[PDB]
């Protein structure tokens, strides 16, 4: 019931925005009344907030399994991969999330940490990739995490909206690796 | 008066969002009444708008001016700079010129433009390094300067808000052009 409120909302932001959703649509989707809906959200907003939480924290949890778990451009391709895949299969949740961080602070916050989290990652990672002797030290690990990630959140993200500009959602994969293996291993 | 309109709009922006201006505001700083403001501005929206404008060509005529007129690294930092210098001396129009994408055709269309027209010029630029033997035949050049113009426009506003995370404002130049280098002149 709870699932099914949280599938109703994904399929109807497919369709429309958030501010085009009732809590009515909401509940009929789920087959219950609206108080009933109210029982399980205090609003429409904790549903995407719910939502993107689940989106982020798959992608979370697909990044760790990597990192339990090659050539150095196919290791950063399988890296970049889970969040092209991860995001790429809940679009209307990444378009619905985003536009959300303007208007509220939860879903801000929820962002800046998992992306926080994962720019810590990369840079652990270059420094490791520094250690071995495998990648020279130019920029400070964690400044070019930082550019490398706001990279790849803004060119996924436009990609997948189909935005002008963007690169196509079939070229945007290489189009990153690149730039990452290029930024990372070069002088 | 219409300066005077612009001016007090910059001011108030610096201060709070577009949201928390009135139309008394801007023409109570611009020593005009409400009704005088709406034969110059037919909404506070407009008055965005048009500073926006003003910004993004101001950026553009700085690249014209390159345009016309070292070493790779030093030709990238001085484009790079341009947008820096430009957008980092406007940081509240450019802070509410981003805000107003999400609500305003006009102001997402006239991002767009420019966006198109910079990405074009980077890859002309891309494609005459590789021409004059400089640069390799890697990426497609306009694939390419997609992603490094959108990684710009997202780092170089996150250092400017102070968001969380940020390359620190200090850094961001220096962040960028190595990027930019490593991923057009790399194998
Ligand atoms: C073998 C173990 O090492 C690896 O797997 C390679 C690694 N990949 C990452 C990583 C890749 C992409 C992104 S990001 O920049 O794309 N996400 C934020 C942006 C949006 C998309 C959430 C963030 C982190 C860190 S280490
Ligand atoms: C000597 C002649 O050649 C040159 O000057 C070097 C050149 N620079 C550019 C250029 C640099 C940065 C950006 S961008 O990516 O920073 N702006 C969009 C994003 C936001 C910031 C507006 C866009 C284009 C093109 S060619």
């Amino acid at each position: 019931r709870e699932l099914a409120i949280l599938a109703t909302a994904e399929n109807l932001l497919e369709d429309r925005p958030l501010a085009d959703i009732s809590v009515d649509d909401l509940a009929k989707g789920a087959g219950i009344s609206r108080p009933t809906f109210y029982f399980y959200f205090p609003s429409k907003e904790a549903v995407l907030l719910t939502l993107l939480d689940r989106v982020v924290n798959q992608a979370d949890m697909a990044l760790q399994t990597l990192a339990e778990n090659t050539d150095r451009e196919n290791m950063w391709r399988t890296g970049i991969n889970v969040f092209f895949e991860t995001f790429g299969s809940h679009k209307a949740v990444t378009r619905a999330g985003q536009a959300a961080r303007a208007t509220s602070v939860e879903v801000a916050e929820l962002w800046s940490t998992f992306m926080q989290k994962w720019i810590a990652y990369t840079a652990a990672v270059i420094d490791a990739e520094r250690d071995r002797g495998a990648a020279p030290r130019t920029l400070p690990a964690h400044e070019l995490a930082t550019a490398l990630n706001l990279m790849n959140e803004r060119t996924l993200f436009a990609s997948f909206a189909g935005e002008q500009p963007s690169v196509p959602e079939a070229r945007v994969l290489d189009t990153l690796v690149h730039i990452w293996v290029t930024s990372i291993y070069g002088e």
